């Protein structure tokens, strides 16, 4: 049967906050963060703590052949594919206490709440922590979910080596979490709760980010060539200054992105004058460009505008410019129907809410290309507030219940 | 009545000296007080003795060749530059002026000319400031700007002291550096494009620029490139780019004498998907006048403050080096001008854009320089080498006076 959002079934927010505090002990760093690098001893301790909690909540727990960790709560429909709630327990070298872990433990609290309420779903529920989401110890990021969706072959993943030469397969064996089951399988829908990792919801007082998808991204390398002449002997009209040229190109980029507001973004994150000295005009300048938009055609349009603009600047200043695209990633829309469940849950509770794009990668990005996917963002300051943690999980709970259905209560 | 030098002879002396320390790329490496610097010093000294001169070193290795005049009590007219080089030096920088002095003497010998005041040729120790700091070390000791004992204690990258290196070179003299000088002349390639572009043979060098070296640091917020919408950003790199264009505008308001250059710049702790939160760059500011270069600096401080306020970032501007303008002596400069006009060579007044021993000498001794053009900035044409030395000879002889001929 159908869930009623207007019943406003709520979680135990204090219980979820305590589980976050307890998990943040595992790998706690001197600065107050968390280090559980994928498949290290501290990652295993976090996986094991989570698995224990899941089994105490009546779930069965297993790992697949790349270490993806699944907890299962059967529904009344023995044949139905599960509604999957996921994120990741692994961290960066100096990770925050909410990145990744919030969405995994939100799933656990969803189950603990269903247990407390005596609710049996129609479709089964599963909670997943994906292996090596962070891409720090092993490449790539979102390794476990990429293997699950078929984007990364299993044998290629098992052979990835960390900086010490250890293979991921060897690390799975050391972890004790190499399952025998091939990764993959039918999924009805995938939901992921996560902190925003950006300032929008906190700045607006918005409790719920209704996540629409991920951006189209381009990474560019720019090199500007001039003449590296002496700073004192060369009068200004003789100069072919690659750094003043690069500076004007940066401001052209700022103007191009302003023309694509609000969805277009651009960032020059690396830049340098090569073979540089204080009293030598720059003859060789490199910088990188990160370009974003909601749409691939529009981010490509921004790129072509930048190439045109830089060509014009270079011709006016007598320098040369080369622009190479070294990485592309497509926009990744989420499923309209699953996104609508997130919105409806937020509206039923009266929580402030806004549509927002995911500005960074998540396992949800990989899942969305294969199965109906939505995300719940909460604001963050790294830190999140207890009532935002609670209310985001209330939204997750009720969107998942709407999707999975309620068989009995 | 114009005496002309032997240009082919001068050209061959430059070719022969460029063999000493020749590099695989066809340049020259004679780092100060290394074995190849010693071999260049010794070759020059031999040529000077073959030309009848006496040669000595002072207590910091400055190398002096002397041609007496008829007036035994007069201070000398000194022709100088340097034989040492950068790690990858050119075949004319420094050496041209030293070997022009030698050709001056050879031409006076050929003509049988006795001057009134004596002439000396000098190659100053460690002009380049590469192996030991500072640049112009030998001329700085000579003028008293750098104490001798401080100079001798300077260490290179391997920890060797300059005094130890003089001892290894065999060129630690016993005489305290310094002494009366009537005038100092230095010939040098321009190291810039002006004379060649203008078709000007002789640069009548007016002196040195006022220079400021600034360190700029711009601080923003290093937020994620995808999660941070544009209105939330405090982007230190876009801010620094706008400051650079403000600087370009300020210097255009001080044309033609004001110059500015950002030669070093980078985003620190940088990543492609992170907004720049910490950007540093350097500024080299020049003018003919200290008050004007100071005005450009204060204009830049005002402009950068305004940019930072508009963009929500912070900016800090520190001065790490200042050097004052250094005008040359009116009379010696005019002797260069008159020599160029006597020969009918094209000529223009020009500031020295780079440091030379002449800069140090000008603060204690009446000083002038002769610039010649650079090809297309390290090579010079044979006729320019010749004509610059003709001008040097005429100016030096006018200063030293002719006793007999
Ligand atoms: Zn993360
Ligand atoms: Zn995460
Ligand atoms: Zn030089
Ligand atoms: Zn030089």
């Amino acid at each position: 049967h159908h869930h009623h959002m207007k019943d406003l079934l709520e979680i135990d927010g204090a219980r979820l906050w305590r589980s976050l505090a307890d998990m943040a002990r595992i790998g706690a760093t001197p600065r107050g963060g968390v280090r559980r690098l994928a498949l290290t001893d501290d990652d295993r301790r976090g996986r094991d703590l989570f698995a224990q909690w899941c089994r105490d909540a009546g779930m069965t727990v297993s790992v697949d052949a790349v270490g993806n960790l699944f907890a299962r709560r059967d529904g009344a429909d023995a044949q139905a594919a599960p509604v999957l709630i996921g994120s990741h327990l692994d961290t960066q070298p100096e990770g925050g206490r909410f990145d990744g872990v919030y969405g995994v433990l939100a799933g656990l609290e969803v189950v603990r709440t269903l247990n407390d309420a005596g609710i049996v779903t129609d479709k089964p529920l599963e909670i997943v922590s994906w292996t090596n989401e962070e891409g720090a110890r092993f490449a790539p990021a979102m390794l476990g979910s990429a293997v699950f969706t078929g984007a990364l072959p299993l044998d290629d993943a098992l052979a990835r080596q960390d900086a010490e030469g250890i293979t991921l397969g060897a690390a799975l064996d050391a972890c004790g979490c190499r399952g025998t089951r091939a990764p993959g399988g039918a999924v009805d829908a995938y939901f992921e709760a996560h902190i925003e990792q950006g300032p929008v919801l906190e700045a607006n007082g918005t409790t719920i980010g209704i996540v629409t998808g991920g951006q189209a991204i381009r990474w560019l390398d720019v090199r500007v060539t001039g003449v590296a002449a002496h700073a004192g002997t060369t009068p200004m009209p003789y100069r072919k200054d690659a750094y003043f040229a690069s500076a004007q190109m940066a401001l052209e980029l700022e103007r191009i992105v302003a023309g694509h507001a609000p969805r277009g973004l651009a960032t020059i994150g690396q830049a340098g004058i090569r073979n540089a000295s204080r009293n030598t005009i720059a003859g060789d300048v490199t910088f990188t460009v990160d370009l974003r938009h909601h749409d691939d055609a529009q981010v490509d349009a921004m790129e072509r505008a930048l190439r045109d603009a830089c060509a014009r600047v270079a011709a006016a200043r007598g320098v040369q410019v080369a622009i190479d695209t070294c990485w592309r990633s497509p926009a990744t829309p989420f499923d309209r129907g699953c996104v609508e469940l997130v919105a409806r849950a937020a509206e039923a509770f009266g929580y402030t809410n806004e549509r927002i794009v995911s500005g960074a990668g998540h396992d949800a990005i990989l899942l969305a290309r294969r199965v109906p996917t939505a995300m719940v963002f909460i604001p963050c300051v790294e830190d999140a507030l207890p009532d935002d943690v609670t209310r985001g999980t209330n939204v997750l709970l009720n969107a998942v219940l709407a999707r999975a259905g309620v068989a009995t209560r």
